[PDB]
């Protein structure tokens, strides 16, 4: 379906994912933890679609993602499971779970939002930063926003 | 599938729709027109699910002097209405968040959704909420005061 033919195509997807990261960050800051989280899980599946379009990033362990959030194992497990899909659903859409009404603001925690954005940014960084001059420019904003969330 | 059995359920949904409106406005007001629009279209779909839930369906009834009529004009209302009837609003929603290869040229949200489109869809979504759900519960009127303000700001 989706295959990138050019270094310009990769820079377009880089740029777009920078927008989602700025929007996920903007939402987290304004305490919209559930909507932020929805955009955070989108980035991780969009980063994965881009990497595959050119033809998961193994935790550093001791690296800035550990020192900032342990909880990594959790997100990686939910990601492998297919559980991150249902967490994303529940982070934007209200739902009758069996016969109680469930709502985004009471399914996503401030720290869950913080962790998936920090994880999304690493997803993008480990996957795409390094393959163009442009990625390096972008990574310094990605870095500034990452550091600010710690 | 989705039904609501109490005014507590309705108000919780109403509150959630208030969150999405604030979020679409937050994004728009930054300059993330595309992500905004994804939320604005979601709001229109989740107002319908909710209205129907208590019984793109519930489109606002347009009146000649109406605040929306005033903020975006007759042409545009008609356009959004047609996009909702034919399901163009779903493709617009997909294109406002997800990169795509169409014909064989990479498409990105920033190049599909204009400021003008983003503004009109949030105003429109806000008027969906208001027409469909405000009046049902005493709490809805409280939330309408917030949504009314966001509406006033966006239309000037
Ligand atoms: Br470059
Ligand atoms: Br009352
Ligand atoms: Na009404």
């Amino acid at each position: 379906k989706f295959s990138l033919k050019s270094t310009d195509d990769l820079n377009k997807c880089i740029d777009h994912i920078s927008v989602l990261i700025k929007d996920a960050y903007l939402l987290y800051t304004n305490e919209s933890f559930a909507t932020s989280t929805f955009i955070s899980i989108t980035i991780i599946e969009e980063v994965g679609k881009t990497h595959i379009g050119m033809f998961l990033p193994t935790i550093k362990m001791g690296g800035r993602l550990n020192k900032a959030i342990e909880m990594i194992d959790k997100i990686v497990e939910d990601a492998e499971t297919g559980e991150l899909i249902s967490i994303r659903e529940s982070s934007l859409y209200a739902d009758i779970i069996d016969d109680i009404l469930e709502v985004p603001s009471e399914k996503i925690s401030k720290e869950q939002s913080r962790a998936l954005l920090l994880y999304a940014i690493e997803c993008f960084d480990d996957s795409l930063v390094g393959y163009t001059h442009h990625s390096f420019e972008v990574s310094e904003t990605t870095d500034e926003l990452f550091e600010k969330l710690a």
